[PDB]
């Protein structure tokens, strides 16, 4: 289990995103749910998986009562996705300076069907991340020493020895997919690179639903340089052959949506235009019928000159 | 399709709950999620499936802009449940007087796996409920003339002609079963009878997770006469042959948790499965049975009253 | 001086609106401003001229301290309009039960230019409305027996004997006209008829600026029958001889702006000045006429309903 | 067009106030109004002219949608005063770091009478301040290269190429006046110098109305030094000959109003007492009958030992 | 023990106020303080003695958890007063419907000095009020059949059988007198009659300190007929022989303080002690008498109405 | 009168607490009340004695109107305790930077019985702390040059020459006590030393009542070191001989109450166990019957491994 410091978050993201095409599979934004837990006295376990960063001044996180008599506190979380292989994750103890979780370990298990709610007592649990030490009010970026778990997993269990507080818990993993949305996160797609993110993130583009407001989308500052543009490179969770339609949803972007957009395709060198410059409108699902055969592995959305987009869909085989 | 007036809700349930063994398969509490919609100008589409009763003042409901160019507005909702057969539902237009939905019609569709977010266009959409008329600020309890739909669906589509507002949308259906939690709502269990429901319904007993607070559970009024007790009759999604674990969870109930609880089983005459046991607060109570019985309906008894969050029943057959 | 009961508001308007062509010349919405007052101990004098109806709970009104040493309390208000002849007004004592104004009397005055803030002392103050009696928590609609005052004024003074509270003070008067906006309230135009007023009155159509939000405009209920339309009949401050520009402004109406609008002219039989045109949201619609017509009353028609912020009509004569 | 930095605001105020006797003639505090504008999506154009300084955390200013297709956005503001000559002004882009207006130019025009609402299209518009560049989150103090415009103006137009945000817009100008209030701002009077201002400003003394609270008055910290005093030198908008009465209004100053006051007069060298030490009371209009003939150009109010005053009036010829 | 219905409150007071000369000796306003309690799970025990009437929504009252193992829940309250004899009180179960206190009983105890906080256990606790039954959301005005208790107490104990909620608990008793303030509540004075009580009762006149705001005083409605006056008849804790100072305190009454006040004395025919004097706001009015009179009941007269905070009367005997 | 700086607060506390066994006898937390005052215009005199530290952004303190004509402003405060000897105190002018009280002096007086409310005019007042200078926004720790006043006192009077603001006023004094609670503050007990205080203070343990929430108790951070503990040494206000029972109340500490506690006794050298390790529960009054004879002067409560306690009682002779 190698650790990373804020100083090298760049490298950490590289090991996680670019090299292992993984995502925070327990995040609520994508479907993650809290199945159970041992205690939740000062702050709810649900706080652990929210998309927003921890706020202060009540605590934004999971804090249990004091003096646990059990060897550890715990929580069981079900991935939003069908299953995935784990590479690493984050444990943020933000604003918990002292009463933070002293040590933490993670376990996983695979449950064929939604037969019921998993119990912490289940015999299928398996250690995914050996016990390690946490520091106060900080982020712990960690990767498994051997990398991607060779087994598939559906539920994960966080353990805090013996109790305390954790602000956020992120667990990155390679989605094991179930005509389909090739750029859908639940199908294995992930956001790779991007010009910039002001609010929201490029990985919001590959999510379920149209969202609730502009916060769950991808937005970029108001630029001024001529010929300026913004872009996001998504790696479809499965190389295409036939792309029927590409959808660019600007839902909730009413006064800051892009002026034009263009989509391109690349195969694991040259980029090919799939949807040339197209004037876009506010809060709409602009649908582009491609009906073309191409072997693309990556898609690139370009916002011009900048703006906000909620989602991008790429239906095909 | 028959409609029921408020003074007939008693019979309405009879049709959907006792007879058809249905439950609200699109509500959030259970996993219902908005996939998309044509517009949400004045009020968010997600409000539709909330578990709370509409609240006044912003509008606690769904509302599109005026003068729709298309023939109707729509919202696409994915079932929380794995699949279900439909019988009817509720369309509450609360607090929308005049600008309420003139007409509504419902369509269902069956999609195998989360390939992506279904589109209005999809040629699999079929009419499940013929277009009927809505009135100002009221509830519309309806049931399909032909009872349950022979087919089973995973997503439903609501159509409002041509635009306006709907406060709530409940769609009732019989869940299709995917050791298993035999009382778990996802496996087809439903609550038929209850002695009392002061706060939170009895159908909360059979849901995923442990919830957020006392509101997603079952709570009865405070009683005074000796020997008084409250109960909930639950129909297992399948008859049992063997039962290993029964779990009564009082999570979140700290000052009003029941004093003692018992669990009796029946085949449709009652047999004791769990003898009178003193319960505690915000705790999971695990009772080992290791016995074999052919019970179909279970009955939780809390004494003298109080609240319980969940009841699990692990068995076979 | 005659008074009208609520069940007579219908006739009240007839007298002031249709007959005398008056408008509330001291309200803030139109430019009314408090110049000074003798006291505002419990509630601000500025509340008097607000466009909203009194709201309960602080007191939404004007209230002076108890036991006034002088004979009466007073407030001096300057007309928004350039000058006007008075017919009557409203004195709403809403929510002031018992400590309401026992008596009230009104005085007017004509001051050329903004030399400074007029004083109570000024020897130009003349009685326009004889001292009458007010009752607890109610509205007092009154009209001068001698109709319009032969003279024209710029400031008015309200006297409360000897102290107490008044929720609202409306003073109706016929504006004195200073290419010109012939429908502009400052030039003497007034709205006589309207098919409907769900939110915001039709007299908002003829005001300065584009307003703040949807509240300072005209909005009609959402309609359902085909071919339904809503309208507003406006009397120009002067008959036209030539009309160059007509402008329909829907500023702030983004989801309920009208679909199409038309403008007909009449001389007091209607003539089309602006043919059916599709309108947009939060936009100014400029229609060139370059024609000559002797119209006195204009009529805006929005289809099928919705809201409009302003209507301008530039002409001659 | 010479610019000034916060470092030399002192000199800027000198060029504007002392040398050109000008005031912020479009300020709402004095009567400035927003007539129209091109867009107002993120923040209202009315925010531009409010008396208070820009606050943060919604934006306190004027921000338009993105990617304007028109060459520039704009707003038309009507001065509170009858007319004035312009010398300069301020453009604050506070808290707009990046999305601020890249460039700005100002235009003016004179409209004989309130014939209607001016259109940005009017042919009378005249460039008053050539296009210049703005920086992020900062104040831009600017003066016209040639100084006071030889022409009179009533409306001014701010243009933002092509869109963005401006926090505040101040436009200083010499008021062209219409027995009168010689110290009335609408008559050309201006606050020249002053010992100090804690809350509110000395220029609040020459405003219309009695105000709403202590914020629109002039207040000084609680001093302790013996024989300490505070003063404000106003320059009447017109040399006097006969001063009938001087009014000192302490409206809204109930616990921090001055203990004594004295008024003096000077002619453009020696100061002459007009109202000697006079014990003052709370929330009152202390009226001093002078009935004296004097050629004063400047008036000086002295607060002892300190305190709060709402307004000072000086009636005469 | 007799109970009185609301339509009998008139008689209730007669018994406790005029006859027995009692006052609410446990309310906070007067010094009542919670010493301890068995439980406060859903609602704080301190709410019981608040001077305000119960307010809805949290619960404005006292509420213990469900299923008490002991026979009853309890709260221990220490009298503000030095000691008192009990006659009866009020038990308001407002807003507690069903989960209200089934039964209640009261016990008193006399402890010399503040040795510590009394315990439920203490063998000095004696029954003062036999266990009676309470109903849902209502007031219970009761009086002891045997009138005043022969003994005097310092602390009282409320017992709720077995658990539930009580909104308010008033306990009436005749205070035991420890130059002295002869009208001071702690010396046994009580208010018998008043002409009017619009805001705040007359018994506030005789309390410790000057209070917090206008709410802890006596305020009468605004009157209109000439010569109208309001009064309060107060019974001194002892007859006077000599009276040196009378003090009328209008602290906090700034805009509704009385205009003039007078004070007459009587022996139980009235004699003037303080002649008509003009009163001021938020000020203490000290009137020297230096005379000897055998008065027992004093009478404060405010003209024409208004509010007064306190009335002190220093004398001998 | 020697002063102390924040730098030597440690020494100041030593002179006050350890050497003179004194406490803040006018604090509201212990019973202190405001009897009267000269003015309270900007901020209530009651703010002076609240237990919490001064907050900002209305002012948290006592601020009077400006320009007092009287030689000084003042306030009369009654100690919560029966009487005490004074050693020193604190005057905090927090957040009052400039308008703070320039000078201050303190007076005291003894009133046999609660005969009435003391007047600032009383002849018994005695100078306890000669007039001294205060600085802006700071704490003034001061001790009487000669120390403990040889006389007993019940009321104290703060004087501010001539007016301004004081944030807090603390007056430490040795309590003159009235089977009893030997560790009760009202009996002369005081908190001496302690391992640490996170929230609340160790001196909260010796207070009246059970409190309102966790803020009026003694709590320590969540520790992690093995064998870690927390303790508080109380000095009984009177050496014991027979200790009947010791009570440890953990009221309001539900999730952070200690796991075990032990009480010890010492005589003015060796510590003796009085209550050995005892598992403690939440929100309960753990009662320990000692029924032992011992000459202890000091008591020591030990929290293990840490936690929160509301009060400790020690009944005996």
């Amino acid at each position: 289990m190698k650790f990373f410091s804020l100083a090298d978050e760049a490298e950490f993201k590289s090991i996680i995103i670019s090299k292992n095409k993984a995502v925070d599979v327990i995040g609520s934004k994508l479907g993650g749910q809290v199945v159970s837990f041992s205690d939740e006295w000062f702050a709810s376990a649900e706080n652990l998986i929210q998309p927003t960063a921890p706020i202060r001044d009540w605590y934004d996180g999971w804090e249990t009562r004091r003096h646990n008599e059990m060897e550890y506190d715990w929580v069981i979380i079900k991935m939003g996705v069908a299953a995935a292989h784990i590479i690493g994750g984050e444990i943020d103890t933000a604003f918990f300076n002292g009463n933070h979780a002293p040590f933490v370990s993670i376990e996983a298990l695979y449950d064929e069907g939604e037969e019921g709610n998993i119990v912490e007592d289940d015999s299928r649990w398996v250690e995914i991340v050996e016990k390690f030490e946490c520091g106060p009010s900080q982020r712990h970026l960690f990767v498994r020493g051997n990398g991607l778990t060779k087994e598939r997993f559906t539920h994960i269990k966080l353990k805090m020895y013996p109790d305390g507080g954790i602000a956020r818990f992120r667990l990155y993993g390679r989605v094991v997919p179930p005509i389909i949305d090739l750029a859908y996160v639940c199908n294995g797609a992930v956001a790779l690179k991007y010009s910039d993110q002001h609010f929201g993130s490029v990985d919001n583009l590959l999510l379920p639903g149209r969202g609730h407001d502009m916060s769950d989308g991808w937005e970029t500052k108001r630029s001024r340089q001529p010929g300026h543009t913004d872009w996001a490179v998504i790696q479809l969770g499965r190389e295409s052959s036939f792309i029927e339609k590409i959808i660019v949803d600007t839902a909730h972007f009413r006064g800051n949506f892009p002026q034009f957009i263009t989509v391109e395709g690349c195969l694991k060198g040259t980029w090919v235009e799939l949807v040339g410059k197209s004037k876009t409108g506010p809060d709409k699902e602009h649908v582009y019928e491609i009906r073309k055969s191409i072997r693309v592995s990556h898609v690139k959305l370009t916002i011009i000159p900048d703006g906000g987009v909620k989602r991008i869909r790429v239906w095909g085989y």
